[PDB]
């Protein structure tokens, strides 16, 4: 029993942590097979971050003036360039601790670890969800670019979002590792809108699930409601409208709790409409909505990893 | 900027991570030089819970009785005993993945990273706090019993925390390496009361230092308080009640953020009195106490470790 925001063990990325150094910034890199990714901005100033012209300012540079250290141990980069907003040095030596690895694009809504670094160092884990409006809302400090996102699928670890900055709210917008950017984001240190964020609803229902499961059922009303009556509500309070596409992958949840999803989604149309009179559910105050359904799924199941 | 619930990264104990089986009863063991830790009752079967006495029952075992799976490594028990509440097989090899550890008592009040797994492979990594009353609120299924507490500084994992049971509340209890409980409790399935547990004063004031330094303003009020006035405020909401020396550790945090910590006190003093008003701080709309003052430190210094 027992309900945790839960990241998953983040040793099969600690081993790809490396520190990248160009003029005077430095930050974290991710070291897999003989490549080094990191944000291109490594290879600006702090003036040239008002404006950059990333190709002219990357042509001022050779693979010496790159500085990869793993550790203490040293690297050779033998050749650079430039994919969207992620450089990619080429090393002498292939990371003899590179896990079997994909590159991932997630969607909004979709959650992932993040192991945050300084210097190429580990300093923790925690989880959390790419929101609708594309930004994270993390833990990241100066020094912390670089820093990756991921998921563990038994021994494969899919990387889906290495971080590049933080916006005028305090969140934080990044790229996947091709360097594209989630959201409207460029990399420039220009004023930039995040957008209207909205509730991930069929993570907020999970969550209900998980509540069930784990004894907390006072929400648990007398009443259903309809797809298109629930949605109606759920545009008021800034939610994400349901589709039958979370209906069914809250199917699983459905039949272990024995509980339509309809009827929660009655549960948590009164919620919405009447607070929680000062309770809590699971330990909370707030309608909590980084887990999905997979996460529920997976902590009341007992998935492990390596 | 950002505040998020850290967690240790988790590298360094995963490599620690055994499957112990003797009999039918299957959980995880901890693997330091040539010595495996695990709950002694590993030992026992389903009836034997009830009412177990664990000197004759270990008596009726052997070593080879002891299945010890490292991956699928495995390992040959030359040795075995009691020490309190965890068995010590002797293997006859040292895991080469040791790290520089340590084994410590924590004290009340005090936060640790959990490593969840189950048959010996770590499932996730999450953060938590000893409350006043020796439980933690985890997240632990059947076959977690054995996953580990730890914190890290720089290198050294200082091993503070072994999972052995579920109470009638779905908290959580468990023992120091030495085998000790943290509580009143025993490894037995016997009803078993927690007890009262009470607010950690210290440690809400610390996330509302860190509320203060990520721009969340809002509670700062007028007033200031006295030590004793507070204090008289913080039984009535069942809160530690504050010492010099809690003031003394937030004292960095005062001196960071200019803001006395009786003047602290008192714009607690009528959150606890008032509410919330259906506001949120760090993103909660509850006071939140898993954070120490080191914990709020170390995340807005950026701490590093290997
Ligand atoms: C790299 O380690 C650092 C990590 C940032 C700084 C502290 N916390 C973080 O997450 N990132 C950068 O320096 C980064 C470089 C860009 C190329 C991505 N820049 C930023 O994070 C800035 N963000 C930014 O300028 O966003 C657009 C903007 C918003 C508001 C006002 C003007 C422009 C940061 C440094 O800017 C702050 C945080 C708004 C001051
Ligand atoms: C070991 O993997 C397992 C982990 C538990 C089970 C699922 N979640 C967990 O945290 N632990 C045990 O089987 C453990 C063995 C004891 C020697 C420590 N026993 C328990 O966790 C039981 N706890 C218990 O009996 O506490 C005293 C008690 C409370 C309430 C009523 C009677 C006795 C669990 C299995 O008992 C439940 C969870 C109360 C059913």
């Amino acid at each position: 029993s027992g309900f945790r925001k839960m990241a998953f063990p983040s040793g099969k990325v600690e081993g790809c942590m490396v520190q990248v150094t160009c003029g005077t910034t430095t930050l974290n890199g991710l070291w897999l097979d003989d490549v080094v990714y990191c944000p291109r901005h490594v290879i600006c100033t702090s003036e040239d971050m008002l404006n950059p012209n990333y190709e002219d300012l990357l042509i001022r540079k050779s693979n010496h003036n790159f500085l990869v250290q793993a550790g203490n141990v040293q690297l050779r980069v033998i050749g650079h360039s430039m994919q969207n907003c992620v450089l990619k040095l080429k090393v002498d030596t292939a990371n003899p601790k590179t896990p079997k690895y994909k590159f991932v694009r997630i969607q909004p809504g979709q959650t992932f670890s993040v192991l945050a670094c300084y210097n190429g160092s580990p300093s923790g884990v925690y989880q959390c969800a790419m929101r609708p409006n594309f930004t994270i809302k993390g833990s990241f400090l100066n020094g912390s670019c670089g820093s990756v996102g991921f998921n563990i699928d038994y021994d494969c670890v899919s990387f889906c979002y290495m971080h590049h900055m933080e916006l005028p709210t305090g969140v934080h917008a990044g790229t996947d590792l091709e360097g594209n950017f989630y959201g409207p984001f460029v990399d420039r240190q220009t004023a930039q809108a995040a957008g209207t964020d909205t509730t991930i609803t069929v993570n907020v229902l999970a969550w209900l699930y998980a509540a069930v499961i784990n004894g907390d059922r006072w929400f648990l009303n007398r009443f259903t409601t309809t797809l298109n009556d629930f949605n109606l509500v759920a545009m008021k309070y800034n939610y994400e409208p349901l589709t039958q596409d979370h209906v069914d992958i809250l199917g699983p949840l459905s039949a272990q709790t024995g509980i339509a999803v309809l009827d929660m989604c009655a549960s948590l149309k009164e919620l919405l409409q009447n607070g929680m009179n000062g309770r809590t559910i699971l330990g909370s105050a707030l309608l909590e909505d980084e887990f999905t359904p997979f996460d529920v799924v997976r902590q009341c199941s007992g998935v492990t990893f390596q």
